[PDB]
């Protein structure tokens, strides 16, 4: 074994560790070791490469490496590929930011190639960045061979899973009403949306729908969305609910029975009553006539219409609400868009062209009241969806996308989610199940450059359809050659067509390239090129055993994974989610926000080391529900868990160099109780810590482990230093050594998972090999003493509660006490056992166990004025006061009576209720009491003389060996000492000469009335002057 001698800083240990892994191959032969034993099937979730790793990134990745470290080292072969996300909005509106541009209009000015090799610059410099992040948290991962969403291996494996998907009829085009962000300027998934929702408050407006061929008849409409009106095509009421034609004023309003009270205040009269159906067909004039609609402005029957909210009429505008398109279709009426793609007006509305639709909600209120059509409007706080990437907000909008029909598959999600074991188990049927019950199908095709080209060719002659699954496919029907370095990115796949195999007519790929989430939904396909290449592997790698990553992949890549994994096999992609809470900071969810709520992880794993990071994230909390992080917690988990181990590691390489120790030679082991102890505790950990690993209990885990450091440090190493300071190898010693080399060599085993670099640090130094490459500890029973750790705790908390009482009372434990009396309640532990123990602990004479504490405390009596007071009157403060006066036994006795008579200074005697007196019970004179319950301590307090100059005596002891570790004397050199002091230290020097003499290698001890040139030391409030003249 090596030192520890030079200080190392935290970053320099880990630098030095992650080098000896690189020359190892540490990582790579803790995967092929492992060749023949079971496969534990693990996916890396690939990291957006569009902006930095933070704090809040590495929980994931920690929690990741444990779960990867621990599954290796309990029989099981972990294969490890990184992957790198590198399409989509999410990279590509961070690169608009960078050239200054927005829009598609700006890109196509500046180049579609162009502005993607931007994109490809930017992703590289990203991955760089993370790769650098992963490598110093130690969470080992293939970044040097990783899989890649640009690459065209990937993409081509993504083509073949679209191609099959499209084989079954499961992908199609069509025009629907569609999420549709006028930012980015296209189409978004039912998942994109369920991550953007705000509350919004805009107004819900109520509108006099005048009625043709009838005079004062208005029609009373209602819409929550006032920007629609100009679109206007159609009022929808339902054909069974009634209706009123009720007058108000000079005018007379159509409106749902029920809601008539409601809509119509003041005044009203309600003249016939009519049914839906008898509405059906009514004609009315539009709030704006700026469009003109060839077949519409009617009233037709939709079943949809509710009478709980509005009036029963709804206005339908058939390109922006599903529900207005379906109905509009139905009744033939005429579609019409008066909106264009960035969400503002057409030139079909004058007024407003070139604004932003939900911009004009204020000036459409205005339009209406001055064209008298307005009759209500109202607040609307509800939740409005925003786009997830730009938070421009969405609009419900008309138009024609590509579509994966999930819904054909439900049943079959339900069923693969069924399978799949949730941590926490409550997302299985809550946040990722409720998705899935309320599932629409997956609109898929976004109209941008940069991301994986959507492979449909259409046939401009008769709409044929060609999916091409691979390279040779696109090749075997393209109308000119392909090379076969064909990048399969836009504008490149752009320039290839293909011949129509019905018609021979010219086939053109649709423009689209496909969600970013469905690049990383087919990595278990595409990341080993799948079925191209290692189909064998593949198959190995396939279902996953776990994957891990946080609560927002449930609208995500978790959702994303199973459905490309159903659509495409039919099967769960995985077994197991380790679904994570997301990291705070003292509030708000860090991520890469204008505030930038994350910090710098490379900072921290700078400062305090990997270690203490992993270990804080692990440790602090459970990583299930929201986190408050917090750099304190990262240093707290440097300076008590990880420096006590290597202060623990250092003292034993330390001692066993300079005492000759060799765990290879066999000495003779006279093993001691507290060496047995802490073996028990040991593996009890060992046993306790492996079932919440099981388990997936990081926490719980991390915390029974940090119990027993803080137990080997603070207990097992501080009371045995004496045995590796002493001179002789004799039978105590080697136990001690032999027991210290297990615990380290067990504990860096259980530790590797959660701390791989100080972990194999102890164990490479030790045992020569890396902990990495090692089997996880098995508990072993016949080292577990129950007894002894039941009676050990009782014996700690019996210290604690001394070292309590020596606080309260200012009673340092230099000083020794005369005793202290332990009154348990029941003869439990084996007092007898730990008496030497806890006697030096405390610094005590005796230690005794009393079953009851009549012996060491008395009661004083006093009256309870609220029960008492008006009873005697105006003699209660005599009462009181005689109460006061009783002796120890006349209060001790009315304990036990509960009855009792004072008699008052005139003579006269006054019987006492029980209630009437209240009782306390005070330790003897001299005495000091803490008590948790079960044990109570009982502390003799006095100071006599002798205890006084003896622990005098002590200082002057420790005062000297510290005096000579000043002067680098040698351990075994007899010394002459020359000591000054006042009366009271020469008094308590010469009382204690024994004493004195037995804990100094003295070989004469001098008492000077003065010393030249002597060394002034402190004793207590005194100072006394040393000298150490060597024997010659
Ligand atoms: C599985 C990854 C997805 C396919 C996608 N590339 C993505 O979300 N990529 S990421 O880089 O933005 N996210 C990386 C991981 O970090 C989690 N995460 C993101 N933000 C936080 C946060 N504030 N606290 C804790 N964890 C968080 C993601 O869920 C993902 O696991
Ligand atoms: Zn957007
Ligand atoms: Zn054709």
């Amino acid at each position: 074994m090596k030192e520890v001698n030079v200080r190392e800083s935290s970053q320099e240990r880990e630098q030095r560790i992650q080098q000896q892994w690189q020359k190892g191959n540490v990582f790579q032969q803790s995967v092929q070791n492992r060749e023949g034993y079971p496969s534990f099937v693990f996916y890396e979730g690939p990291p957006t490469a569009n902006g930095l790793p933070g704090v809040h990134h590495a929980l994931g990745r920690t929690i990741k490496d444990v779960v990867a470290r621990y599954k290796t080292m309990t029989g099981h072969q972990v294969i490890r590929k990184a992957g790198w996300d590198t399409h989509g909005l999410p990279v590509e509106l961070g690169v608009e930011k960078q050239l200054g541009i927005s829009g598609k209009h700006d890109i196509e000015a500046y180049g579609v190639e162009a502005f993607i090799n931007k994109c490809k610059e930017s992703v590289f410099v990203y991955e760089k960045q993370w790769r650098t992040f992963t490598e110093q948290l130690g969470y080992w991962v293939d970044m040097e061979d990783p899989y890649i969403t640009l690459e065209n291996s990937y993409i081509e494996s993504v083509w073949n899973v679209l191609g099959t998907i499209h084989d079954k009829g499961l992908l199609y085009k069509g025009h629907r009403v569609s999420p549709y962000c006028p930012s980015c300027q296209t189409s978004l998934s039912s998942h994109e949306v369920a991550q953007g929702y705000k509350d919004v408050k805009d107004l819900t407006v109520t509108v006099k729908f005048k009625v043709k061929n009838r005079d004062n008849e208005y029609f009373l409409g209602w819409t929550t969305t006032p920007w629609t009106l100009p679109s206007n095509v159609a009022l929808a009421v339902h054909e069974e609910m009634s209706y009123v034609r009720a007058e108000q004023g000079d005018s007379v309003y159509i409106v749902a029975e029920a809601l008539a009270d409601k809509v119509l205040k003041g005044e009203y009269s309600v003249l016939s009553h009519h049914k839906g159906n008898e509405l059906k067909g009514m004609s009315y004039e539009p709030p704006f006539n700026f469009v003109k609609v060839e077949k519409g402005h009617e009233v037709v029957t939709a079943d949809y219409v509710t009478d709980q909210s509005g009036t029963g009429v709804v206005h339908l505008a058939p390109a922006y609400g599903e529900d207005d398109y379906r109905v509009v279709k139905e009744n033939g009426f005429s579609f019409v868009n008066v909106v264009d793609e960035k969400g503002q007006y057409t030139s079909e509305v004058p007024p407003f062209q070139g604004r932003f639709v939900k911009d004009c909600d204020v000036d459409i209120v205005r339009y209406l009241a001055n064209q008298d059509v307005l009759y209500h409007k109202e607040k609307h706080e509800h939740s409005y969806p925003f786009c997830w990437r730009c938070d421009s907000p969405l609009l419900y909008y008309a138009n024609e996308s590509w579509f994966i029909q999930t819904t054909a598959l439900k049943e079959q999600f339900l069923k693969n989610n069924e399978s799949v074991k949730w941590y926490p188990d409550h997302i299985k049927h809550g946040r990722f199940g409720k998705f899935l019950e309320n599932m629409v199908d997956w609109n898929i095709s976004r109209k941008r450059y940069w991301g994986t080209p959507l492979n449909v060719w259409e046939c401009e002659g008769c709409q044929h359809q060609v999916a091409p699954k691979s390279i040779k496919e696109l090749q075997k029907h393209a109308s000119h050659y392909v090379d076969d370095s064909i990048e399969l990115h836009k504008p490149y796949v752009d320039d290839v067509q293909l011949t129509c195999p019905v018609c021979s007519g010219e086939m053109k790929r649709t423009p689209e390239v496909i969600d970013v989430w469905f690049d990383s939904g087919s990595m278990p396909f595409a990341q080993y090129h799948y079925p191209f290449e290692n189909s064998e592997l593949f198959q190995k790698q396939f279902p996953a055993d776990v994957i891990a990553e946080g609560i927002d992949q449930t609208r995500g890549w978790f959702y994303s994974l199973m459905a490309v994994s159903t659509l495409f096999t039919g099967k769960a992609p995985y077994k197991r989610v380790l679904s994570l809470g997301h990291v705070l900071d003292e509030n708000g969810q860090k991520m890469s926000k204008s505030k930038g709520n994350a910090l710098d992880p490379v900072d921290l794993i700078h400062t305090f080391g990997a270690d203490a990071l992993r270990w804080a994230l692990l440790a602090d909390s459970a990583p299930w529900n929201p986190k408050k992080f917090s750099e304190r917690v990262v240093q707290e988990a440097k300076s008590k868990v990880i420096d006590t181990l290597v202060n623990v590691y250092g003292f034993y390489v330390l001692y066993a160099k300079l005492d000759g120790y060799d765990p290879e030679q066999t000495y003779e082991l006279k093993k001691t109780k507290l060496d047995e102890w802490i073996l028990s505790r040991l593996h009890s950990t060992v046993k306790r810590a492996t079932v919440h690993l099981e388990d997936y209990g990081f926490t719980s885990a991390a915390r029974e482990i940090a119990v027993f450091i803080e137990e080997l440090s603070n207990w097992y190493v501080r009371r045995s230093r004496d045995r590796f300071w002493s001179e002789g190898m004799d039978g105590e010693k080697a136990a001690a050594y032999d027991t210290l080399h297990e615990v380290l060599v067990t504990l860096s085993q259980l530790l590797a998972p959660f701390t791989p670099f100080v972990a194999d640090d102890v164990h490479e130094n030790l045992t020569g090999k890396s902990v990495h490459l090692a089997d996880y500890p098995a508990c072993d029973q016949t080292k577990v003493n129950e007894k002894l750790e039941k009676e050990m705790a009782a014996v700690l908390q019996v210290v604690e509660l001394g070292r309590s009482i020596r606080n309260t009372h200012s009673l340092k434990v230099k000083q020794p006490l005369q005793s202290l009396s332990l009154v348990v309640t029941e003869e439990d532990v084996e007092w007898k056992a730990y008496r030497d123990v806890i006697k030096d602990e405390l610094n005590v004479k005796n230690f005794n166990v009393e079953q009851d504490d009549d012996k060491l405390v008395s009661y004083v009596l006093k009256l309870d004025f609220k029960q008492a007071g008006p009873k005697f009157g105006k003699q209660v403060n005599e009462v009181n006061q005689a109460l006061k006066n009783l002796s120890e036994e006349k209060g001790k006795e009315f304990v036990e009576q509960g009855k009792l008579s004072v008699t008052l200074a005139s003579g006269e005697n006054l019987t006492l209720e029980t209630e009437d007196v209240l009782v306390e019970k005070v330790p003897k004179e001299g005495f000091a009491v803490a008590s948790n319950g079960m044990y109570t301590a009982v502390l003799d307090t006095a100071l006599t003389e002798e205890l006084v100059q003896e622990g005098v005596a002590r200082e002057v002891i420790r005062a000297v060996q510290d005096y000579r570790k000043k002067l680098d004397l040698p351990v075994n050199s007899r010394i002459n000492l020359e000591l000054s002091g006042d009366e009271e230290v020469q008094k308590a020097v010469a009382k204690f000469e024994t004493l004195l003499q037995e804990n100094l290698l003295l070989h004469s001890l001098s008492v000077k009335e003065t010393i030249k040139n002597g060394e002034t030391v402190k004793v207590g409030t005194k100072q006394v002057v040393l000298r150490v003249l060597n024997q010659s």
